[PDB]
């Protein structure tokens, strides 16, 4: 029976539960408070068809499903948005190039047209038919047909179920009332701590250089960006930053980096943070190798030692070698690798750890455990970090981390970060190599349209001004991504205080859309893709402006968009609110003050939501943050008009001068 | 701990085994007295490395690896023979277009180049790391290597175990000795209880006709073969022989079939026996369909019930049907359809079952099911079957059906055959269009070498003449196939008495051979495909000549042929004797002797085991068979000397005047 746990949040424990799962895995905490602050809704499942039970070890779930009723979620797919109709496996994975389930998050969580969704908290592979069986008994059993006659004949009769299988005695589900879909969302993704609040400098530009640069290399690169005039917040290195990789030393190689003390205070002395490659696997040079060797697999990955982080023995050395050699020399974050597949290079499910922990539930939550107990070092300095996973599940949205991976069709990058906002995780479509100029800066604009601004130079040695015919368009797009960051803040600050994913598919204010995204509140992106001159736009109903001009673009209609080399189509709801900060090449200090530019489109009266803060500590878990309230429109003359709430009295303000400007002519 | 059960056959029992298993599901009876006549052999694994053990819910099985091994089996691959290094799900499924272990006959069998065998008796999903892990433990764990600085550094570390998850509490394993890897694919056959013996009829032609003929559109081609002097034995109607289908009523359509008995009747007659499509999917108009209903799995194939075969009142009325209604009439055989797959066509894993039984292990074995319980009834009347069947698994060697499907890439069509010699089952590359007369002669090439010389025209209403380019080719290939059927009726009498495969790879008497195969003891087959003037064959050690001229082709070398359209390229063993009757339009009566003209090819002196008998009763069961000695080999003058064994007293004979050829000049 369920529980109403929540306003909007049903749990049912059915059979016996396993004593390890996702929310478990991830230590993650709901966030009672924001919680408590949504609607009350009624159970969506009001008129039976839900079935829960246990039977020959396994727990078999199912959902009824209405005609009208469309599904999105089951992860991070790359190719396919509407889930109806799909069969799938969730399986943590490198994405293998179809969507099966195998992918980076597989979250078990799908979300329906009608505003509900639905969580299955099992750290196990779990089996979908999402509206596939065909039930005997069903309430909704169609006619047998003659196929020998009848050209109406179907080869997928209709079915009306959501079916689950999970390899268990039993299984936590959680459900989540609506009465909209985003809301489903929502409550989820609080359920599970809402999103991490980053860091102003997480949300600057990154990048990362060739794995065997050296200490030198790093100094001249970040001199070029800066003689350049190209914004930097932090850099990335590559594996070559160990003395060895595949499997890793975690200790600075004494030839690249012999001084690392000093190479880490000199970038910062320069604005500069660093973010440092991981893949966890233990070499027997690894000064805790003997240490931990008693707590690793059976397996091995890329012959080092797979860590078990479920236990205390496993994590102290790891994560004190990294808090010791790394963070307390001022590394500022981490990307971590291969914690995903495939299953020829990770350990097999026949695989067995010291704690006990299956192998499955091991692969399902290996990115989450890296996640949880490095993101801890950071928060227990007071000091918000940002990085990189390959990996993730269910559990995992509170945590400081964004997906990337090895694949690289634009078009799917795209389908992935729409799906990003069903999961529960954030994506970033990254910049690497490039065919053309064109290829290039087509991947670098929607790049910065997403969570992380980011080239992944390890094997391409690329840089912003690589490709010469779009160098001056890319530096625009680097430095726009600056200038929005009070706008993308925002956006991450209601991730984190409401649950509001901050990009997402389209309708979560009939066929497939998946090639366009909200980007915070405001703004409809429609990615060009390398090839193409022109691409249909379909705006929601309500009035859009172009996000370039602020001329009026259409309201309930299909566009055809000619959008030129130089832009890619952005649209902005009417009324919608871009505050924006100068093109700074370095993200602000907390001690500084920044002036605004509060761009306004359309004429419906706009009213948005700044987030001020620090930007770095967790002092704003101490109530140390504002929001100010931003409202604008035009007068009588067609004069802009617009207010900026007062500074709260003891609180961060580095809210500077304020300026409005009517983009809608 | 492992018991001698046979020669050459180990057992062991891990944990608590299911007490559902393919072994059992397919009420396969070992071949005790073929067994016994193989030589004693030692336990392949005499140096350690062997674990059994169950953990978690689940059994886990090692078995060691030596540098120099391959492996080959783990069923019905399309495009791949060499097995170590591979990852697979063993997963009864219509093929998909890539070797995942989802395919027809997902055998848990795998035979080693070092001679050995070994199978897995669960009816479960089974999990294979063919020599994927790297154990730390592991006694040639490879030294750890530094990517940042060594070039030899690897992405798939040396692995030297083969290992095993089942999903269950224990399991029955068998093991296999040699000393050869063909010696390992006997015993496991013998084990099953040998391949099926069947009738000559089934080894002469059969055309499967247009889904809506009618009984004078069948009554029409049949003549159509007489007029012009193709040869036939059976015809397959398709699904409008039924009054509905998808789901089915077993039952004659009044309208297409109005008198059924008299149909049936009129074909036998004129030498023309039928097979008759079904699915197993029960239509509300079924005669039985109340009587099964509360027999059935709560999900649904196209709508039709899905009857338990586990239970017996399940299996009398459906059976009880088919025997009263059609077998008793005179229909010779069946041909099963959609018993495999996709997924999304039959019932979910969550389905359940009213005996009880995992919807995992129904479809593991419904294949098995329905061969088995389909072919008791005509074994109860004295007569041998032979038909078709979309799965199959472990357990189903000794069953009279060979395996089709919907996929058609010609290349994998051959792989596929290779591949079932190694997983226990019968394949045949079947001919149903093509967009060439290239093509269609290619395909009906390497057809009639193989289990069932088929074109299979439910939509295409292809004949073999309908392309005019090739018809008289065509027409030759397929007297060839009526000629040859000693050599295939002995093939396949070792195939039942000894386990021996007729179809197979080669080396089973160092890179990968996909595209060539041995057709009994003595022919080399090596097809062409369309669009190709000519191949490379690999000769193995021992000459070799070529099958149409008798000339020297080579010896332990790589060949390269330019065959022509009018020549599939096969070549004879030094000494190979393939005896040929005359071109008959029929399958010859059990009452009726035929002469034979023994082709002898080489020099070395040769000996063939000819079997003879009825052709189509279990008489044989009762020692009412014969193998006649043939030898043959040149005099002094070069002039061919050859000799046949005396004819046994009180039994069978058939063999009429035997003449010698040297078809080597
Ligand atoms: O060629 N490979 O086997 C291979 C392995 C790993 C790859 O990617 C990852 O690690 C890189 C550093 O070695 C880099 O950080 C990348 O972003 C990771 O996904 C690529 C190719
Ligand atoms: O288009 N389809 O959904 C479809 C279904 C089944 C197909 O193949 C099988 O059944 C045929 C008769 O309907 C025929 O016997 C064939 O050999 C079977 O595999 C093909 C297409």
């Amino acid at each position: 029976n369920w529980t109403e746990i929540y306003p909007g949040v049903w749990k049912a424990t059915v059979g016996k539960p396993e004593s390890y799962d996702l929310l478990k895995a991830a230590g993650a905490q709901p966030n009672k408070d924001a919680l408590s602050k949504t609607e009350k809704v009624s159970f969506p499942f009001a008129n039976g068809g839900v079935s829960l039970e246990v039977s020959g070890g396994k727990t078999y779930l199912r959902f009824p499903l209405q005609k009208e009723e469309q599904l999105y979620g089951f992860g991070l797919n790359f190719q396919t948005v509407h889930q109806r109709g799909k069969i799938l496996e969730l399986h943590v994975d490198h994405y293998g190039g179809k969507d099966s389930g195998r992918t980076h998050a597989p979250t078990p969580f799908y979300v329906s047209s009608n505003g509900y969704g639905v969580f299955i908290n099992s750290a196990r592979y779990i089996k979908v038919w999402a509206g596939t069986g065909v039930r005997k008994d069903s309430e909704n059993f169609p006619t047998p047909k003659d196929r020998n006659t009848d050209k109406t004949w179907s080869s997928r009769p209709y079915s009306d179920a959501v079916e689950i299988l999970v390899p268990a005695e039993g299984v936590e589900v959680y459900v989540f009332g609506g009465p909209k879909p985003i809301d489903a969302v929502k409550r989820y993704n609080l359920l599970n701590g809402g999103g991490y609040l980053p860091p102003r400098w997480g949300l600057g530009f990154t990048q990362r250089v060739m794995t065997r640069y050296t200490d030198k290399d790093v100094e001249k690169e970040v001199n070029d960006f800066k003689e350049k005039g190209y914004p930097l917040d932090f850099v990335g290195l590559e594996p070559g930053w160990q003395s060895k990789a595949y499997p890793g030393t975690f200790s600075w190689d004494k030839s690249r980096y012999p001084d690392p003390t000093s190479f880490v205070k000199k970038m910062k002395d320069q604005g500069i943070r660093l973010n440092l490659w991981i893949n966890p696997y233990i070499s027997p040079d690894a000064p805790f190798y003997k240490e931990i060797k008693p707590y690793t697999g059976s397996h091995t990955v890329w012959l080092g030692l797979v860590p078990d982080f479920t236990m205390a023995e496993a994590r102290k050395p790891f994560f004190n070698q990294l808090l010791k050699d790394q963070i307390e020399r001022g590394v500022s974050g981490y990307k971590i690798a291969e914690v995903d597949g495939y299953d020829y290079y990770l350990w097999p499910d026949a695989a067995k750890f010291p704690s006990g922990l299956s192998a499955e539930q091991m692969r399902q939550t290996y990115g989450l455990l890296v996640q949880r107990y490095s993101a801890e070092l950071y928060k227990q300095r007071n000091e918000r970090t940002f990085g990189l996973v390959r990996a993730s599940n269910g559990g995992g949205t509170s945590f400081p981390y964004v997906i990337y991976n090895d694949y690289y069709n634009h078009q799917d990058f795209i389908t992935a970060l729409i799906n990003s906002g069903f999961a529960g995780v954030l994506w970033t479509p990254e910049v690497r190599a490039s065919k053309s100029g064109e290829e290039w800066l087509r991947r670098f604009q929607s790049n910065v349209f997403s969570p992380m601004a980011m080239i992944n130079a390890w094997a391409s040695g690329t840089k912003p001004w690589s490709y010469p015919e779009v160098e001056a368009d890319v530096k625009k797009f680097a430095l726009l991504r600056m200038q929005m960051m009070p706008y993308w803040y925002s956006a991450f600050a209601r991730y984190h205080f409401e649950g509001m994913p901050p990009f997402r598919g389209m309708g979560l204010e009939s066929k497939e859309i998946k090639d366009q995204y909200m980007a915070g509140d405001d703004l409809l992106v429609a990615p060009m893709f390398a090839g193409e001159k022109s691409r249909k736009v379909v705006l929601p109903k309500g009035k859009w402006y172009d996000f370039y001009t602020g001329e009026y673009a259409g309201d309930g209609e299909v566009l055809d968009v000619t959008p030129g080399l130089d832009k890619i189509p952005v649209y902005v709801r009417d009324g919608g609110i871009v505050p924006m900060m100068p093109a700074l090449l370095n993200s602000p200090k907390s001690n500084q003050k920044v002036d605004l530019e509060i761009r306004y489109y359309g004429n419906k009266p706009g009213e948005f939501k700044l987030y001020d803060d620090d930007g770095e500590t967790f002092n704003y878990e101490k109530g140390d943050f504002s929001w100010r309230t931003i409202r604008v429109e035009k007068d009588k003359s067609g004069k802009v008009k617009g207010s900026i709430s007062a500074a709260v009295k003891g609180k961060v303000n580095t809210v500077g001068k304020v300026t409005f400007t009517a983009m809608t002519k």
